[PDB]
């Protein structure tokens, strides 16, 4: 599914992401938005070291969900990758979640630091009623 930008904001809102470890709900929508154009099917593999990006944030086979086929790789949100691949964003949030409590918080995306951190997000939930 590709959300539309304030149908996503308050979809992220309703599942407790406003705030959520001090990140406002603008960060989250352009982490998303920058990291898949808020598409749930998006998806990018990393022949470098055998590893994908799943969902919506992107996360990563590496560490973060399990698909079988990383080599060494861990699955600290306990989840299958296909579980980040649904129309439904929970349990991609759940594990969104899980990567920010690691020290780096949403720095844990290079994306978000390239072109969210330090930047005027305000845009991002213009008008969506959050």
């Amino acid at each position: 599914k590709v959300f539309e930008r304030c149908e996503l904001a308050r979809t992220l809102k309703r599942l407790g992401m406003d705030g959520y470890r001090g990140i406002s709900l603008a960060n989250w929508m352009c982490l998303a938005k920058w990291e898949s154009g808020y598409n749930t099917r998006a998806t990018n593999y990393n022949a470098g070291d055998r590893s994908t990006d799943y969902g919506i944030f992107q996360i990563n086979s590496r560490y973060w969900c399990n698909d079988g086929k990383t080599p060494g790789a861990l699955n600290a949100c306990h989840l299958s990758c296909s579980a980040l691949l649904q129309d439904n964003i929970a349990d991609a949030v759940a594990c969104a979640k899980r990567v920010v409590r690691d020290p780096q918080g949403i720095r844990a995306w290079v994306a978000w630091r390239n072109r969210c951190q330090n930047r005027d997000v305000r845009q991002y939930v213009q008008g969506c009623g959050v």
